[PDB]
């Protein structure tokens, strides 16, 4: 077929919505278009050139950008957990061979590119275009039929449950619970206001802790509103800095950020680092910071992507915190756009959260 | 009643072989006297007052030196495990009420100071003194007769021991083996090439790794031959760089030289903090650094301190190596100093791995 | 004080629903008065004299019953927890001791009786009497104030929060996990239909498992469309008897029934023993029974109550399910009875899932 | 070509010492003879007929029996790792397809047979041959050159390394440990006193655990003194039965001996199942018996094979224990036998630990 797509030249640069041939395989598990389809850091990163990893699929002069994707099953082959019309979130990253990805673990792929590979990113084509095809596997069944549009929120709440997986993981090396075994109490401070902070601060309030988002600058009462409604705490660190903090997630990808606030991480601390800003300038860390984080005994984690397992988890928590504050999590979407708006890739809609794309 | 002592007055300096009153009680589980006390760069530290975390005990002003120590029960109640004439490497850590300190691992105390204490370190007396009184439940036996001195090697290698504990905690979070479930052909590299380095490289041949230490400079021919006995590699990284780096340990506590490190750590590779140098110069973290980590889901753990298995632990390496390579054990001891000459606080003997005192 | 209290004498038992002296102890922070208070068998074995290890407390000719427990708040000191008011779960266990009491597990008490004690079952008072004082750190806010008299379910839903918790720890002898990471098409049998039964099934449902609830006869209605507005199946084992068993759970106590289910288990499967019956005759467990076992690295784990972080999962929990299906969750207490009417410990309201007591 | 094996026709029963034809395969990696070659009660079992599970290899009327071997290279393509002249020790599992067979953890095969498949028991011939061929991952090289004959003990310890793995993850799920953090006085009983009962033992000293064998009868004299040599207690149970049990591992397969010394078992306890009768009688277990289990937290798993770092693990160990107690170790070798003696496979020559045949 000739259908529409939104691509980029990867790892070039530019976008166009425009049309594209695009064949059948004979060989199909399953066809679906798209519903919804968030943007994020990465795919404006990818529209403005400056991201050198990114590539077109094998053979191809263009890349479908698109990721974080709600879509809906046209057709499929037969089995026993998905039909015509269910709704799905496509699993991004994909398994090579390696020890990690052949477990379904290819978030902790041990080879990177081009074992691991990610639609929209690298070497495969997303899902902004009007027609998808895919195995079964790597679909996600969407089960709460109530969620609608709020489920395009599965791919970056993934990748907060992936990182929630490994603090649970590295926790282990002491007690980091009180000594009546509960979180109450401990803090968790996120650094940065944006999409993938909420979403920390929502499951770091679900575990347990007391949470506080903070920024360099004020918020707006938009989303101080929201923070309030999920008993979220907001603090200007140019006014008031966060200390004694237990748990620190960082969403900047900022150094002089990051270690500032590592400065202020209590003894069996966890420190994850999320965030990327290549751009970022250099913070000097000196031989009294390091010995900070051994004497405390201090762990700093990475963390990217996530499993397939982390996708069904994200979706059971977009369905728990939707029926218990609706106005909060919708309001979460702060713009959708048509695929012909594609000045969104270089410039953020007023007041942005999260931004989307509504195909027909 | 009157004794022989090594004291400093922490944290200001200095460091007197002298006599001091001590009190002797009638009533105590174990008395005791010492055979051999190692030395660090932490005594060295603590005698020209570099270290502003140290203090004396409670209502004193000098602090008896000393941590890594070989003692012989003198008397004792009595009990099942330890009589009068056995050798005993007493814990330098001594808990305060915490929830990791009550379960025995004051090593990850929650609190710090003043919960936990340290002997010869943190407002607790040390072990360079004709007499000392402690619980039986702070030693730890030495249960083979043919070690000798080299039990004083119990201290530097718990910390050793409790480290790789933390990589086996935080290593879960991916499969970290090959896909023959071993650690086959997996790197590692030791930052450093003095005697903490040595024992670092010792446990992880043990653990099946392939290990090379590295330095700035070459290496006398006698370190080169200690490497060599136990398969372990060398190279002087301003000539050649190790790569592809699975697990790092870092025993200089220098920024640069972690971070360069740092760059060559593969995916879901490790990264332990051990070594600490406050006077160590700023190294820039950039935004490219960090995203390093988090694309590759690294994890960089601090270390300090080790609780009374990983003395246990570490005694029953110390015997396995020694009836398999003795010669190059009794070698990592290179001085057995006098009490009186105090001036190894100040001044390495040539070619030092481990200085010891020998006490009369 | 008199007041008016639910009480026996136990180990012997029978139940009278009197007025005692229950004069306010001398340290308190807390005054309390029961809203509603569960019932199950527990509390029914106690009343019969079925079980050894109850007991009185020190010095005392009578023990009053209830540890399923929602309470009021009446009084209350300075503190940023809880006020006059508030609605709280009480903890059952009490710690000790022991390495783990003093770590808030005595749920995982080392020694047993008499470390721990379990309020209305060993040595401490229960729930059902006018008034009962307690510190704060044994109790468990409410914080959804939609869930009302649900919150009664929080205690017998801990304990199976605490089961799942050792179903984590123990899987991970090997991966248990598909090939995709996920758990979809897992298959949990819950033996019986009781009570704790709904609760296994609902949790099981929220881990990805596809669940059945099993029996020696068919179900009511009534139970069978709770069932099915969860995705919970069921099935009686004279007609039909399920197949390739990955995680089994008893809450049948009785061993016929539970080796009958262990020989349908898969490859390193999970049996989590729960419930008991001391009546229950015996079964002849022989060779192959173990070999079955050993072949198959399965795993039997015992369970018993939780601890005070389960508690509070299991009050998220009820929060998350009522809100997505209150109609459904409400229908679990079957019967509002009044102390009155103490029928309730000898006789089942007609298919009676949990039965409620409702306090002056 | 012609070459000697000993054969068996699986499941039927037999054995004779004959001659077969091996062809040389068209590709293989190594090819090697068998130095020593160990026999079990399960190779005992296949020449009784006594085992429904194992079979013949695909299209052939015969079973090369021997799992247990020491193997020198002949030939091997050339590699990093083994050359012509090494000594290795050889897979008994090999891996099929599963999501644990491709990692290396074919000891814990999610489908068991046709699945992963096993030397000399299941489908694939033995090591009672003149030549082998083999794979290289497939084998473990003996490293240290003191050993001997002693590596081929390598085989039946490589289980144990595995079930005290299994140990180490079912026992996290609370604080097994003292409040030292030790093992210090914790009490392991083996049930039996053959040859893997002993290798059970001597990992149980290593870990620090108080450690007593059990039989039903008095044992003789040489497997006292091997007892005694490594501070290993017995005791006949028939006289004696020890009780405050915190880890019992069984290697008789007996249901009536299992239960009633789980019946000993301390809180958090753990129960190894290991050994496999399947002709031993039934015993029953009632309710309480399970409530027991209950209420103690206890954990009962079935513990089977090992993978690959579970065989270099054991090589570690026998050197270990070979360089502090040489006599003692070479004693566990109880008689060396010919090919020919095929009597050794329906007769325990008397005294014996492990019986192995020297390969001519
Ligand atoms: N110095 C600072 N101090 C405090 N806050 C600062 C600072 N500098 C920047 N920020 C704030 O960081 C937040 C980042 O959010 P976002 O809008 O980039 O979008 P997002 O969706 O929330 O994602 C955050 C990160 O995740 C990255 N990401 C995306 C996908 C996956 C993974 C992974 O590791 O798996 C990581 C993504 O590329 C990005 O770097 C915003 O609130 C920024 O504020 P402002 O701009 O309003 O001042
Ligand atoms: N820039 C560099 N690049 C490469 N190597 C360098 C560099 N700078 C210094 N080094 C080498 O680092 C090693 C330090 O070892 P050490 O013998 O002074 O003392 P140790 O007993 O082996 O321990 C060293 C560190 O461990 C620390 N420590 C000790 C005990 C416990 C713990 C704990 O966290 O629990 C930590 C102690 O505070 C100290 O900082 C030597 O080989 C130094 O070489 P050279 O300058 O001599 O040629
Ligand atoms: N042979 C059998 N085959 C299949 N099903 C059978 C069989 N025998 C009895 N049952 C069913 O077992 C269930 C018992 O649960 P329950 O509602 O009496 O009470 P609950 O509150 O749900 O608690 C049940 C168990 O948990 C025990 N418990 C309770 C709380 C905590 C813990 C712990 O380990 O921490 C343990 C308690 O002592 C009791 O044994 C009912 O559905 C019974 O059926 P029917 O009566 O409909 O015929
Ligand atoms: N009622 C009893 N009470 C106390 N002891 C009893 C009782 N009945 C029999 N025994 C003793 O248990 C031991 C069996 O040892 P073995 O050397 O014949 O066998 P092995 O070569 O050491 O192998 C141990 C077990 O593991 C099985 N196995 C072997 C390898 C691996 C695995 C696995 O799960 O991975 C399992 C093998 O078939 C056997 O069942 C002997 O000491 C027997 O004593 P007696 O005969 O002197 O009177
Ligand atoms: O490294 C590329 C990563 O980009 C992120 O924005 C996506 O959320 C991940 O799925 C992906 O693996
Ligand atoms: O300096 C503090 C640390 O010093 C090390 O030298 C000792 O080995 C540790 O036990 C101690 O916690
Ligand atoms: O029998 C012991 C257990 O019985 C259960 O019904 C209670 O929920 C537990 O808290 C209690 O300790
Ligand atoms: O299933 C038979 C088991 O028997 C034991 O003798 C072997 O050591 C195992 O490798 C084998 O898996
Ligand atoms: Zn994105
Ligand atoms: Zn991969
Ligand atoms: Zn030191
Ligand atoms: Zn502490
Ligand atoms: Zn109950
Ligand atoms: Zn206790
Ligand atoms: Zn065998
Ligand atoms: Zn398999």
């Amino acid at each position: 077929s000739t259908i529409n797509a939104i691509v980029t030249d990867a790892p070039k640069g530019g976008v166009k919505y425009t049309k594209i041939d695009m064949p059948e395989p004979e060989k199909y598990e399953a066809k679906l278009k798209p519903v919804y389809i968030g943007i994020c850091g990465t795919d404006r990163g990818e529209v403005a050139g400056a991201l050198s990893f990114t590539y077109n699929p094998e053979g191809e002069n263009f890349l479908v950008l698109g990721h974080e994707a709600l879509l809906q099953v046209l057709d499929v082959s037969d089995n026993n957990y998905i039909k015509r019309g269910d709704f799905v979130v496509p699993l991004v990253r994909r398994p090579g061979k390696c020890v990690n990805c052949r477990i379904g673990r290819q978030d902790n792929c041990s080879i990177g590119d081009p074992d691991k590979h990610e639609a929209g990113i690298t070497g495969l084509h997303g899902f902004m275009r009007d027609v998808i095809y895919d195995d079964i596997q790597n679909l996600v069944k969407v089960n709460d039929p109530d969620l609608g549009k709020i489920a395009v929120l599965t791919e970056p709440l993934k990748n907060v449950m992936k990182a929630f997986e490994v603090f649970d993981v590295v926790s282990k090396r002491s007690i980091f619970q009180n000594d009546d075994s509960t979180f109450i109490g401990k803090k968790m401070v996120v650094i940065g206001s944006g999409s993938e902070a909420f979403l920390y601060s929502f499951v770091g309030k679900d575990r347990g802790f007391d949470v506080t988002m903070v920024n360099r600058h004020d918020e707006t009462e938009n989303k101080m509103k929201m923070m309030d409604d999920f008993g979220v705490g907001f603090s200007n660190y140019l006014k008031d800095m966060p200390d004694k903090i237990d748990l620190l997630v960082d969403t900047s990808g900022d150094p002089s950020t990051i270690f500032k606030f590592v400065k202020k991480v209590n003894n069996n601390g966890v420190v994850i680092l999320f965030g990327f800003n290549g751009k970022a300038p250099g913070y000097p860390v000196n031989g009294e910071d390091i010995d900070y984080i051994v004497e405390r005994n201090i762990t700093i984690a990475g963390s990217v992507d996530a499993a397939k397992i982390h996708y069904v988890q994200a979706l059971d928590s977009l369905s728990n915190w939707y029926h218990r504050h609706p106005q909060t999590i919708k309001d979460i979407i702060t713009y959708e756009a048509k695929p012909e708006e594609t000045n969104i890739f270089f410039q953020k809609p007023k007041g942005e959260i999260k931004t989307v794309i509504k195909w027909p």
